[PDB]
Order: C-alpha cells, then sequence, then structure tokens
C-alpha cells in the first residue's frame, strides 16, 4: 500500500469571495484508513475575511474516509499519482461556489493546490453578515454519469436564529492515471466541525470524520 495508516497534509488555497481575494495555508495530519484527518489553517492574505469561514471548511479528500472491503475505494487507488475534484456549491439565496483542487502525494505527505472563488452573495445575507454556526452532518451519494464519479449531497448550514440555510453540492472526482476503475454507488456520511479559532478566524483547527456505507 502507497498510503501509509498515518500521513501528513499540506494545502495552500488561494480565492475571491464577492470580490474579496485571501491566501490560507494549511498544515494537518490524519489517519486514511480510519477515515478521520485534522488541519491547522491560517489565514496569510486579505484577513480578516470579511465573510463566514464556514462556507470554505469543506475545501480544506475522500482518501480520509473509511471504506469497507465490499466498495471499490477509487481514492486510495487513485495514489502515488493522486486525483482533483471539482466542486459546485449552490446556495438557496442565489450566492454561487466553484472550488476545484488537485491533490499529489510525497512521501508521507499529501499536497492539495485548492482554488475557491465565490460570487452573488447578497450583502444582507448570513453569509456577508456572519450569521454561520456549523454544517450539518450529512450523507454524499456517489454514483457514476457519464463516465466520471460524482458526489451529490445537500447540506444544510445552521445559522444563528434557529434557521438552516440550504445547500447543493455537486463534486466530480478524476483519478490522474486512466485505467482506476471506477466503483459501483454507495453513500458516504460525514461531519465537519472547526474545533477552535482565533477572534476573527485568522487562525482554525478543522476536524472530518467520513465512512463509506451501501445503506
Amino acid at each position: 500500500s502507497a498510503i501509509k495508516p498515518d500521513m501528513k497534509i499540506k494545502l495552500r488555497m488561494e480565492g475571491n469571495v464577492n470580490g474579496h481575494h485571501f491566501v490560507i495555508d494549511g498544515d494537518g495530519t490524519g489517519k486514511p484508513f480510519e477515515g478521520k484527518q485534522s488541519m491547522d489553517l491560517e489565514v496569510k492574505e486579505g484577513g480578516p475575511l470579511p465573510f463566514a469561514f464556514d462556507i470554505l471548511t469543506t475545501a480544506f479528500n475522500r482518501v480520509f474516509a473509511k471504506y469497507p472491503d465490499n466498495i471499490q475505494d477509487y481514492f486510495k487507488q487513485s495514489f502515488p499519482k493522486g486525483y482533483s475534484w471539482e466542486r459546485s456549491l449552490t446556495f438557496e439565496d442565489g450566492g454561487i461556489c466553484i472550488a476545484r483542487n488537485d491533490i499529489t502525494m510525497e512521501g508521507d505527505t499529501f499536497y492539495n493546490k485548492v482554488r475557491f472563488y465565490g460570487t452573488n452573495f447578497p450583502a444582507n445575507g448570513p453569509v456577508m453578515q456572519k450569521k454561520t454556526l456549523k454544517w450539518e452532518p450529512s450523507t454524499e451519494k456517489m454514483y457514476v454519469r457519464d463516465g466520471v464519479l460524482t458526489g451529490d449531497v445537500e447540506m444544510a448550514l445552521l445559522l444563528e436564529g434557529n434557521a438552516h440555510y440550504r445547500c447543493d453540492f455537486r463534486t466530480t472526482y478524476k483519478a490522474k492515471e486512466k485505467g482506476v476503475k471506477l466503483p459501483g454507488a454507495h453513500f458516504v456520511d460525514h461531519c465537519i466541525e472547526i474545533l477552535s479559532h482565533d477572534k476573527d478566524y485568522n487562525k482554525v483547527k478543522l476536524y472530518e470524520h467520513a465512512v463509506a456505507h451501501s445503506g
């Protein structure tokens, strides 16, 4: 196995939300076979961010997901060459984001080149007013569409005032090496949490747990 039970994670994200530019670095570790990863993030440019940090967090690698023997593990089978993903986030108030990650591996470390672009958030909305609290746990549906592994999930951001703010995610996943076999349709249960932060979310510790299953 290319992938060891403990791996390091290095990341840089560049992006722009509603005209606001930012650069964010990450340094993390995780346990691919237990489906657990954590990361320390530090905003390097454009802080303090004028939008909810929460919109970014799922952009900060499905290799960290516990797969049973009876489902093909496309992600772990992608290494050492790696894979890329592309995601659209469609929020219920018209906000739209486009994100991508190109994932490589050198030794015991995954490198992630992330881009994140968002637009059309209303100035008076929960994202630009910083009113969000957390993503609710949920279930990604994995299937193949015209030869491309695709994951769909309807996600919910819990807002102050006990309301949710809904968002449809679609991610396409593609191995760098041709001939990695596609999996059959399945589910991935996942939960992402902000574990700690400083005053303006310039330094943040992030955690994700993810488990694949057949229903």
